[PDB]
């Protein structure tokens, strides 16, 4: 007798089990540029959100279903509550917490350890099969923490690493050689952040080596300063969050295609944070970023990297440094 | 010579104009929201970012362009001085002062009007020949604001006005129906906001009128209160704010939505703010919603809704006391 | 050691059951129209092609896959053995002869059920909860012989119906009126093709009802004679057999638009052929199209339009044909 | 007053010029290809067809018309006068012979030069500004052809080439190496045809050259024999005619993504037929496939790719070969 039932008639009530299922936790900045990014590329047939902040989470959530006319994505939650994320393909967690004046980087991980002991176990529950993929800093060593909470195999636990750096990078390239960024291809490796390492034998337009034509970049006597454009990737950071308070679009844009080539099966290489044991004499559990081969499975292989001497160096030093923390944290 | 002279071989470099700019002004969420759409959905070949906090703008500007590599907008620029505007195909105003503690909502017009006394002219200054849409509240007033001073014709000055009011409405209407927002058709004409108008006789779904089918809808006699939807939609937009604080998302997608039949030329008809001087015995210089088409020279045509008597009335009162607010103000 | 295994280290080989797939059958002109709109919209993560005549089938899969670097869709196969076609979410039937000269009804009808028989089986077999789509003529009749010979049940078979015929009518309202289609609203229901029926109380622009403003709307003695808008849906599908020999875009892009709606669960409403048993006095066993949801389990309800007494007398005679012919049919 | 005055009110009349005009010269399998992939990427604002065979030609349009719903383009017109074409911001020519199973491109020199006599005065006279994208065969001929007839500077009559014959070696590049065509750089250059070369110097996943870790790659002594890519892709168009009788969809993604970076302005790079006087020693005005930076005035700069010994030795035979038929042409 409803006007529902006058003018629909229904075939059957069945399942309704979602497909393509996203779940993004930690609604800030980053998360919520990642959902909308997630959405715009219409990636999810579901999209699930999740913080401790009930009201803000609310809020979120709402917003971005009020645009759903505008959107192929017909079913957007959020909760407290982990129930809402069952299923999923895909986990991003951006999840965490500030570090504040003073406070070391030891204490910092270790509190977000203790945060990731309440998020990790609630998703893998829910999502038995998902993959991860860690955005929350420091990103290398949360990955390890994720790694090691969620007994996940080592493919499905992704770090975003330096994908943002090498982003950034080819940006900067694209502005100092005239060419789209898509054209521009080089590679930051390694620790994600400060300590990133730009690979100069890889930096080419069309398979044309940078370094070949001109064997002074990337060291202190190359009268055209290419350094710098590394050196302005660490800069740039420090600089949007002088300006702005922190980084939202670029990272958010940089997830969506993480997540396409994940959801879309794309066998694309990206350079993202995995388990690194084994490769540049690194023998501890540690994980750095190397370009990958991300699809169904995650990290499916790896690249193996030509580094010179010094860049060898860099990422034995970042892993020393990570392991270093990291067999001191308490789990 | 140059690593890039010896990389690149250049043919030709006077450099044109860009043939489909966008700018924003107001960089607050909800023109940062615009302009993550607008770039998502590849409108522009050029972006310009205004505002007055000029540390801000430089940091959101930065963000954006260090997402360069997902994007195909190839070039994203900033400044407090509106020569960064030029040419534009379109500008979206979404600058605007939040009404204070203590302060009466006339005096919050007048701010709003007082900062477009500043806006409009340095706009029409760099693109004479350009569209404006208008988003900054109270959007009616400030549509018609930014006609008076700029003295465009009135198919170049368009107000966001009952756009997202409907997407809300259909949103709503999509969750009862358990149909996606896009199969279920639904008109919220007139003011923009709480004095807006659901117009239950254009409510269908596939062309089977829902007021045909239960004449109650939208009265106080329906036993199911369909009014209700309405009322959830103004519900929502205070619910929104007292949950995040501001809305974002859903009117930065609709935004781009309208952007994207304006630059594409695409004729389709949204609600939107125009000049309703002559329709519905309205006789004063007035800005209210009802369905347009939108293309190339902004709106072209207007959709003549039969609305019933009360409907009418309800549009009229909006226009008294929109009249009555802007002849006391101060240009 | 082979270049692969020097550049890239295996973390785990493979290889999940298909998640996203598509299967097409039959590779002529509709088929391969159908195929390059639902790569070209991002619907599958892998296209499935099949066909007897084998050349043919080889050098289509391979023209696809050379385009392969422009495309998200990562796995194209073919085959004339159905195990090519394992575990596809969505099966397109395009498979058939043509109306030959001198040949009846019954007889043409007959030929392509001789091909269903063996088609139908086969996809069954290796994707036996897929949902099937229909295509190949007499659509209405395919549809559900393709219903009777999979034995699944009729959420999971959907014809093509008038999607077309829908599309066409919405292009030529939109040159009447100087409108895009997406605004111009109308609903072509029934038998597709020349028996179908354009239901005139539906046709609106912004929830505007043209009959209600013009009662003469779709009747003989209507001054601007809009009965020619429908008419020219079916002129326009034999002048295009007329000039070019057969008719492929149109058709593959409304295919494809189902493929959306099914592949991304997004409930949206589309005329399509569906058992309409039970319905406007149908007591036989036939499909004829009305307004559906269409989602992830195929047909989940159905819009209950309602039709005039001439409306719902077209739809019984039809249905009668349509019913005339199948209970002669061999099985 | 008609329906159409009574529904909607004109704020203004007047035509508007499209913003974003492509012309596509030839409606077969190459054109329309071509066609539907543009607009399904949208490209443009409006679409104009030509063609000498009338019949095909205006079946071709509508039948694309008949899509309208399902696209973003506004306007596709068609007809044997090139007054259809004016305005065009890009012209594609697609028109002419093709090969047979078995024949050389170069043996269709005559037929197509005798056509493009008559097309490119045509095309010139109503968009002189347009940029000329020539795919029709023998390209690289063809487009020095239409280079010499139009008159136009040569930045702005641009080959297809080998963006192609790219595509086709990265696809199968990654088949061997497990990794999509995207991650895959590796480029052919040379003539679009038999003479073609592959640029093993130049070959690498993330920046990592397969040479450096495969020295013999590309060479008689290779084990893996990857010379046996080339050869692929050399013989592709043959397998390709042998199978289904002509190649269509890879040439109309190449062709869609070449008409992207230019109407986008994007600035990419890719191997399209240019001028290549002035690059290892050549010192004709022979056009064949070297690395082009592509934007909204076409061809701007050309990428210097450091070829090997062996490598420029190929790359000059092929200029050698092309140049010997180019410099007998009479106009
Ligand atoms: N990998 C990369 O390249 C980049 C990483 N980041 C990192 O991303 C993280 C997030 O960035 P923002 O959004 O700007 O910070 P934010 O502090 O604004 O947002 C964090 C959100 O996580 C939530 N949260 C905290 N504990 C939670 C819990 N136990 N369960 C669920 N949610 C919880 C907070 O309530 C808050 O809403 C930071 O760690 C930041 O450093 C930022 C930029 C780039
Ligand atoms: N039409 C609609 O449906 C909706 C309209 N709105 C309106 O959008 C407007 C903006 O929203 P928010 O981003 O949340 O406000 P906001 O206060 O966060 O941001 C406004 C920005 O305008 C800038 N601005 C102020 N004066 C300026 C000037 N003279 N030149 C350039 N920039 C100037 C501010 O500096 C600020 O960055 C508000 O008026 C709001 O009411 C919001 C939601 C929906
Ligand atoms: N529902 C609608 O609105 C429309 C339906 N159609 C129909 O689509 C069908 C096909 O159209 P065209 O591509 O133009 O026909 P077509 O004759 O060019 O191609 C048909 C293909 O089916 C193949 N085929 C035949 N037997 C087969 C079998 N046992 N297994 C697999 N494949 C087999 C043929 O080899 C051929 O490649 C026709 O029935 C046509 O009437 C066409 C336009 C619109
Ligand atoms: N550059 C590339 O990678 C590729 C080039 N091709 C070439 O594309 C061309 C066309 O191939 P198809 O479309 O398969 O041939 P098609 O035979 O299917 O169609 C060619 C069209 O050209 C038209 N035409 C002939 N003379 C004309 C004139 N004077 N003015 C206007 N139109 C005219 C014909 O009427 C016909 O419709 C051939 O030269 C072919 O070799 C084909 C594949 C790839
Ligand atoms: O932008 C960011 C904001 C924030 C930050 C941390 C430390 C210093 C500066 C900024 C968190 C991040 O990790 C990035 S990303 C980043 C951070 C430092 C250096 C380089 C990058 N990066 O991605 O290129
Ligand atoms: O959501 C909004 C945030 C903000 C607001 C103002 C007043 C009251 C509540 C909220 C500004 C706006 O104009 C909208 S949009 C809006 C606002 C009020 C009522 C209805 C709508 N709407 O679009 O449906
Ligand atoms: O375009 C078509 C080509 C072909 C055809 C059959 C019968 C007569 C003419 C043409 C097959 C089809 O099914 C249509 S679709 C069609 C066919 C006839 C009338 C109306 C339509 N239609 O979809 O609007």
């Amino acid at each position: 007798a409803t006007l529902k039932d006058q003018l629909i008639y229904n075939l059957l009530k069945e399942e309704q089990t979602p497909q393509n299922k996203i779940t993004v936790v930690g609604v800030g900045a980053v998360g919520m540029a990642c959902a909308i990014s997630i959405l715009m590329k219409d990636l999810a047939d579901e999209l699930a959100l999740v913080d401790v902040i009930e009201d803000k989470l609310k809020g979120e959530m709402m917003d971005l279903q009020h645009g759903s006319l505008f959107l192929r994505t017909p079913k957007i939650v959020s909760g407290k509550d982990y129930n809402v994320t069952a299923n999923s393909k895909l986990v991003i967690i951006t999840a965490g917490a500030r570090q504040q004046e003073g406070e070391s980087r030891l204490n910092l991980v270790q509190r977000n350890v203790n945060i990731f002991k309440f998020i990790i176990p609630n998703v893998v529950k829910y999502s038995p099969n998902c993959k991860l993929l860690i955005v929350s800093n420091p990103v290398d060593i949360l990955t390890y923490v994720a790694w090691k909470i969620s007994g996940f195999p080592k493919n499905r636990v992704i770090g975003s690493g330096c994908n943002l750096d090498s982003a950034r990078f080819r940006y900067l390239m694209g502005e100092r050689l005239g060419v789209h960024p898509l054209s521009c291809h080089g590679w930051v490796l390694g620790e994600h952040g400060d300590s990133s390492v730009p690979v100069w034998s890889g930096m080419n337009v069309a398979g044309v080596s940078l370094k070949t034509l001109h064997p002074d970049l990337g060291t202190d006597k190359d009268k055209e300063q290419w350094k710098e454009v590394h050196k302005q990737v660490v800069e740039s950071a420090y600089e949007v969050i002088k300006l702005k308070g922190y980084t939202s679009w670029a990272i958010g844009l940089s997830v969506a295609d993480l997540a396409e080539s994940i959801m879309k099966n794309l066998r694309r290489v990206h350079p993202v944070s995995t388990m690194i044991k084994g490769l540049y004499g690194i023998k501890d559990d540690v994980f750095l970023s190397v370009p990958c081969i991300l699809g169904q499975n995650g990290i499916s292989d790896l690249v193996k990297v030509t580094l010179t001497s010094e860049e060898e160096a860099r990422l034995k030093k970042s892993a020393d440094t990570l392991w270093g923390i990291q067999k001191e944290l308490q789990f």
